[PDB]
């Protein structure tokens, strides 16, 4: 009940907790650990299940949630090797969606994620610890690039963060996922939270809202907010799991290889079964207490 | 009690058949494509960024990276058929044939033959012929089937010789600064094949041509694994011949190249794979 790592709302962190998280992230970048996460996600993005399909190991299929859960767990263990006091916080974007100007959220402060893109600098982030020249970036190929970009709400398809209602409506869906286990799956928790139902919604919508590297699959984890975004997605999934006790992961069999309960998820040997119970992985979200 | 990795040439017709079947089962199950992608992803993971070193090539981790790769592949073979171990292609012996394309490794019952020049060098023989065996391109999408063009380039008309191997075995240090394709008096770099290259390991890649000829696509060819088993054997001999010596760098190399660093895309370290006996296998000629 207190033996569990607690994953907290960013906004509930002390100035010291915020500072310790930023320091761990910067240490992981300098050591070479952070870039492993950029590459895993990109490689997973280009690994199709099966070949020629528009499904991949990490997106547009059943493995989206368990893939990202293992991803966050590995990243958290690396944070903890720098500083065991640190756990992964979540960005509750559905709350920030209530602000007149969501760029005023303390997540975007110079002491945390830093601010929106500067439009006079072709939308380079020139504030916070991950500003251009304080924080290097990788392009689609794996070679260096020009620094972090962000353009909050700049596309017509995602002018807005998802709302508490978007989240609650997804939480009502009775099945984890449905055939054909892809971006067309109807009445699918996985697919609706992923955000492909009348998309971009929810998870996809937050990616497109931030824009910059965060806006496209190959580069998204260049932005540390990638992890705060995905911690919130993982929390929302963990709530669905309590609300629907009778329900389990799908498919259990006859999905593409890498999408089944007991299949390994490229680029790891980790299976969905291995990550279904988040308590057994040794963590809880603060609101589960 | 040790699993025995044998010379292809020392395999029974049944051992040859059982190996081909395990490889085809791994392809059908979806396991094989994980190996293609790991290698390609590792190829595009630079240590550090902007460098021409990567996790799997052109640096100290080349040999331990490939050793872990082969071990993982062998364990997956064994889950299909526990009787199966990874064979090695002793290319330095084949190099003594007037026409190394006559080697029984290239028979229709095993790797199948050279590219057909009337078919833009598509392999149209053996179990991995176009239309029996799918391939992945540089980007991870399907492609036209296996190609091979034995000896077709001016830079690699020839397989490496027993002399090339023995001369590399005499080099007194595993690797040297700056831990890349310029490393001089480096076992790793000379066996990798960058000293007056393409030599040895790189030369066998360029000699075969087709997908085997370039980093992103090479494991589309099962011979990739027989090639690399021979590289791993040759390294294992160097390790006995040079007791005084161990892996380098131990520290102050790029992250992912140090003895105790993890090798993208795994957590496996060079230290974890230095002793091949402890990993539970030997090459047949160690008996
Ligand atoms: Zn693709
Ligand atoms: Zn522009
Ligand atoms: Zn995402
Ligand atoms: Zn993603
Ligand atoms: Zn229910
Ligand atoms: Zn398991
Ligand atoms: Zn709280
Ligand atoms: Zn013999
Ligand atoms: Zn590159
Ligand atoms: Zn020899
Ligand atoms: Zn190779
Ligand atoms: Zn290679
Ligand atoms: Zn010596
Ligand atoms: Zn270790
Ligand atoms: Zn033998």
């Amino acid at each position: 009940s207190n033996k569990y790592r607690v994953r907290k709302n960013v906004l509930h962190l002390t100035d010291t907790e915020k500072r310790d998280f930023i320091r761990a992230v910067l240490i992981l970048k300098e050591k070479g650990i952070y870039d492993r996460y950029i590459a895993w996600h990109g490689a997973a993005g280009k690994f199709h299940t099966p070949p020629g399909s528009d499904r991949n190991a990490a997106h547009m299929s059943s493995a989206f949630l368990p893939w990202h859960r293992e991803y966050l767990l590995r990243f958290e263990r690396d944070l903890q090797s720098v500083n065991p006091e640190v756990t992964l916080p979540y960005w509750e974007w559905e709350t920030d969606a209530q602000l007149q100007d969501p760029s005023q959220s303390p997540i975007w402060s110079a002491g945390f994620m830093g601010g929106n893109g500067n439009p006079k600098k072709d939308f380079i982030v020139d504030t916070g610890p991950f500003a251009a020249g304080r924080w290097t970036t990788i392009d689609e190929q794996g070679n260096p690039s020009g620094g972090l970009k962000r353009n909050f709400g700049a596309t017509k398809e995602a002018p807005t963060l998802p709302t508490r209602d978007d989240v609650l409506n997804a939480l009502k869906i009775t099945q984890y996922d449905t055939p054909p286990w892809d971006m067309t799956s109807q009445n699918s928790f996985r697919n609706q939270l992923e955000g492909f139902i009348n998309g971009p919604q929810l998870h996809n919508r937050v990616h497109r809202w931030v824009g910059g590297q965060m806006g496209v699959v190959p580069t998204a984890p260049n932005d540390p907010v990638f992890f705060l975004h995905h911690a919130n997605v993982d929390r929302i999934w963990s709530v669905w799991q309590i609300v629907h006790r009778d329900q389990n992961y799908q498919p259990m069999k006859n999905g593409p290889f890498g999408q089944n309960f007991r299949d390994p998820m490229y680029p790891w040997n980790t299976t969905p079964e291995d990550v279904m119970n988040h308590r057994k992985l040794g963590y809880v979200y603060d609101i589960e207490l």
